[PDB]
């Protein structure tokens, strides 16, 4: 006997409602099998990956991940893939959790302009990966195309607050982290698995700041995490709280009260989590040059009263979460616009340097310049700064050591170098720190900077 | 007391039979501790890794992964090591599973043209990697030295209808795959964890084609699945199926429904599937650039009714399964020989081309050249084609896009580079294209290729 | 209802004794909730990582892991975090296991010369890493910026004879592994997860050889195993052993009966393993590049009676552990201060070589250079090496093939590249062998390898 054995559709047919990350569709609230139709559509687009880095992502539904599907174990699901007549490539699909070859594969093949249609019954309860197999799968993967399917138990799942939908994956561009401009995929480093970048949902910042997830004291959260890879495992956490539950796929097992938990690449898991104090959650990969160098955090921010006893201490701040602390970086994509139409004012360069500056520069020098005496040196209407705007683009890049005077005080310490910037973000911090606190003004370019780059002092 | 306590071995001495990969023994069908007596001989040796790329593996019994062992919990093994006269190196065993220092290891130690022994208590039920264990141990493994021992549990495992033996590893060449020769292992690459291939049992296309494993719709199969590693964790994964149960080494913890499951480096587990409907089932290390890439894939090949209520589609092609869609590449081979010989033919080449042209160009060009028109250009009859065969192998390595005109059509589309194949195969892929469809055959040279990628257009 | 809901602090503080890897403070032996009053001071000092290598450490508590914190379930923790003077960053805390955001990052945040101070209640139970949360975090990891918690049960943890203390981490050096001198932390090997050293506690050797960790036959032994990363996920495994449970973080899932488990970046699992026969038991990393070639390996050493009918082999030697098997390898730090000073002499390079020539040499061409006539050439006594020391410096670098003449007999084998080897490891190598066995004396210094290294035969 087949799994999902609840007899024929019945009913009317039902057209499902998809859903744009990072929400869910409603539970489907249904006790009867029925027949489900599922419209799905590529879409080639350039989007932004990070502020003025745009890249060309190939999408299901729009968006990375794809449209959220759900459905209820038992159902006849009749798929419809339609291809956009503006797309270079032909796609298909292979949803996980499908009983068939190719989970799809062969029968959804669709040329630009086309459509193509199968049916399947979802036999199988669970959350599962669904993304292109058309060959080179691996770059139709890496460009975006994944999304995440749940198969409803057929009384449905636990009652809950919330439901969200969360998605990693690892992009590879020409171009090094947070280089500006239109990225090509980069295949090299595609096959080494070498990403420039490792994000949830497809983009630095998709879920931080005014972006991110939100529920109050008390409420209960599920969330819907894929791994659409197409290469890398996820040591996935959530940094100051715990998740009540874990379970994988449509697996037996249930893992309750765990922090950390692997997430294969091709992978799905449904967490749940309860808020008990406020403030910012922080999702990630906790292979942790990924979350802090290379994108991959995401938050759940909790609204509502703080409990002393439990936890006294403050929220987030940059810190921690860097200069995805603030709301957006919206500054730094207007000052890549005007670079490009060449129009850059130095108040440009100044709102951009101070989105990057926090976190970045702020650990040490302070959020707003003053440093700690004799201890780290002041930004603030610093002498040593005026004496030799070069000295400082070498210092970013460079770092710097050894004693020296700033404001009549020694210091004798270790900047280390920060040469993991590019020349417009270090042009940038260094326009808007010249522009603050009493300092000279003017403005660094990043042709100056690029200058610096290629002859150290 | 010890785990495995079931008194003295009794009966007669047994003679280990072991098995070749993908077979495993017989279950033991026995209901008393014995004596079971291993002997396992220890062959360098070249194979081919991959169709006209050859390597100097080192096995145990002459195959990677190594001979199947199969004793039952409570036994007394007595383990004889040989290590071949034609070897160079000095080999041993570590067996998991093992209670004591090294698994083995010192006892094992065994120069070419010796012999060792050593005997162990079964003390452990479950699957478990074996490997060599000599300085420098990450060589010999990379080099093909594990296999799997499995220690049945005193009562046997559930019987099922077919049982098999699947082990993946990563391997480092000098050379980058599909580059062909004799190719030698690459000390840099291995430490720093950069697989030129990723393989089920040895070799690219192992389990593919006309050498996939093979079931019938209703039974059930039991594979076990190691890890040899050395170095890469497996994201291991069945496309277009779920494992009913996934059972790691001996340990307690059944998870059952799953499609994804980690194996680490070193790891085994018994995996079980129920054939549902006909068509090829992908086993696969879903870091999808390893099983796309790096030819990791493997295939459990369903043979039965199709059932259209369960799933209505095809069965699987080269849009996903590439150029191992096939029953083999033997052409590759073929022609790679020829060339060594200075024989190459034409035919050589046009055949060899046909192997590799499936999915590789037939996902947009189609199988016949016929393309789509206006969407995909025909290479069939192709007069842009015929116009410039240098510019045919620019287009391979380098990519084109931009406005086009070929059979009297306008297209305006992007192919992407290839720049990932080597001058051989594109040189083949090309004289099979111009000898095909009515094209003005002529031959496209290994040279001719290596000149172009040496001086883009 | 809030878990850990066991009522408000009782009792008197308490004033929490912290241990230093690898060992653990006492049960708390408590059936109520107290205060629990923790002092961490975070001290930046050079220690070495491997002999002959220093590195700039940024510890909590003096040492790498950081120091051992155990409380209980309920408990009210307020917790000191101190950051020497003589530090040059700020520093600050992320417990995993507390409820609340950045697990008490923003509100621990210190500069040097300062302290902090935030409360908060474990609800969690659970084996938990904490690590330090200032930007650039990874750098803050990598610098070895991590350690354990653990949050018992309110009954206890079952008694055990032996409790220790284990933590890996991936370290990132500008040089290679085993270059000597004070090396600097590495940030694009991190932000690409290509580590030169993959430790247990900190450094080379930590718990080999004469730090082994201990117990007898019969005993049994739980291990707080944490995983700091930054960026590695552990194949976790005991070699010729079985662990009888693992348990992640505060899960409610155990397993039992495994021999290698998978720990995330950030993950942290209590292991318990029954001692039964004597011997030396290797905790690795699996992947095992890591263990064999970047220092990934401790030793459990049981002390006890053999018995041969469960295992009748030796102990471990240098044909699996290499230059581990013996006590240390202080003749290394001898010799590598020695050529700082410019006082090296002829036996301080023959005790270093000694050290460095177990498993690395000795493997084929034995302990006392006698090889395998007709198989592994002599060393002992050898013509051949001493007809042309130069000729020895590049067979160690680029390796030895085809047929030669040692001491009257014919050759015809493979001696592989030892490129990995450092200068002064050639070099003292070589002079060990050479003032060995009846050879001629003299010596081999490490700028005379580098000409051979800058100009291979
Ligand atoms: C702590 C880890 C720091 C971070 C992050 C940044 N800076 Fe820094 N900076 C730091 C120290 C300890 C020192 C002094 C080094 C010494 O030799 O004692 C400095 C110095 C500078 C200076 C020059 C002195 C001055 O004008 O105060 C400049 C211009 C400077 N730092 C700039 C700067 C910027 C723009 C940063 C973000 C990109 C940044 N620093 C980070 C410590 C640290
Ligand atoms: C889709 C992703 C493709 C794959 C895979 C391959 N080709 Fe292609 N090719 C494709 C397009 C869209 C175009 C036109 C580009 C444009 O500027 O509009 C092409 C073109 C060619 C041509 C030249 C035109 C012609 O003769 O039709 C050649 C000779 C060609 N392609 C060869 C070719 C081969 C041999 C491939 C496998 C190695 C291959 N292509 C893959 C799209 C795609
Ligand atoms: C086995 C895998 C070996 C290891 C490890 C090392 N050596 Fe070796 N060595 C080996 C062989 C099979 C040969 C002969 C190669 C041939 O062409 O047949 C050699 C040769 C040497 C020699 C020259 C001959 C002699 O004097 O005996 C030297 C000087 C030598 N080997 C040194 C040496 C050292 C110092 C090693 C550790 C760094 C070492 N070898 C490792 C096999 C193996
Ligand atoms: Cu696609
Ligand atoms: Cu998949
Ligand atoms: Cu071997
Ligand atoms: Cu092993
Ligand atoms: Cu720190
Ligand atoms: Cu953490």
């Amino acid at each position: 006997k087949l799994p999902g054995d609840f007899g024929p559709p019945r009913g009317e047919p039902i057209h499902a409602v998809l859903t744009s990350p990072p929400l869910v569709p409603p539970p489907v609230n249904r006790t009867y099998p029925a027949k489900v139709i599922v419209e799905l559509e590529v879409v080639e687009k350039e989007m932004q990956i990070s502020e003025g880095v745009s890249y060309t992502f190939w999408t299901f539904g729009g968006t990375v991940p794809g449209s959220f599907i759900r459905v209820r174990q038992g159902d006849t699901v009749e798929f419809h893939l339609k291809n956009h007549p503006s797309s270079k490539m032909p796609h298909n699909i292979d949803l996980h959790g499908v009983t068939g070859p190719g989970g799809g594969a062969a029968s959804s093949f669709t040329a630009p302009g086309h459509e193509s249609q199968f049916t399947f019954k979802a036999l199988n309860e669970g959350i599962y990966v669904y993304h292109c197999a058309t060959a080179p799968v691996g770059m139709h993967i890496a460009n975006g195309m994944y999304g995440l399917i749940l198969v409803e138990p057929p009384e449905g799942l636990p009652k809950v607050d919330h439901e969200y939908y969360v998605m990693q994956g690892d992009f590879y561009t020409a171009g090094k982290y947070r280089e500006k401009g239109l990225q090509p995929f980069d295949m090299e480093k595609a096959i080494d698995e070498r990403p420039s970048y490792v994000l949830f949902n497809g983009a630095e910042g998709a879920l931080t700041g005014d972006k991110a997830l939100h529920a109050k004291v008390g409420e209960t959260v599920r969330i819907f995490v894929g791994n659409g890879g197409p290469n890398l495992v996820s040591s996935f956490h959530v940094i100051g709280a715990i998740f009540d539950q874990v379970r994988y796929e449509g697996g037996t097992n249930v893992q309750k009260n765990v922090q950390t938990t692997l997430i294969p690449a091709g992978g799905a898991a449904v967490v749940k989590f309860t808020a008990r104090v406020p403030g910012s959650y922080v999702l990630v990969d906790h292979s942790i040059f990924r979350a802090f160098n290379k994108g991959a955090m995401a938050i759940l921010k909790i609204d509502g009263a703080e409990n002393k006893l439990v936890y006294s201490g403050k929220e987030l701040d940059s810190v921690y979460l860097g200069d995805r602390a603030a709301p957006n970086m919206s500054a730094v994509t207007k000052a890549t616009q005007a670079s490009v139409s060449g129009t850059l004012t130095v108040q440009d360069q100044v709102q951009a340097g101070r989105a990057l500056f926090a976190g970045t520069c702020s650990v040490c020098h302070q959020g707003n310049g003053a440093g700690l005496p004799g201890v780290f040196p002041p930004l603030a209407k610093s002498d040593f700064l005026a004496a030799d705007p070069k000295r400082a683009m070498n210092i970013v890049l460079h770092g710097l050591n050894g004693k020296i005077k700033v404001n009549g005080q020694e210091y004798d310490s270790v900047m280390p170098p920060m040469t993991q910037l590019n020349d417009d973000e270090v042009a940038n911090i260094l326009t808007y720190v010249l522009n603050s606190w009493d300092n000279p003004g003017g403005r660094v370019s990043a042709e100056d900077v690029k200058k610096v780059r290629a002859q150290p002092a």
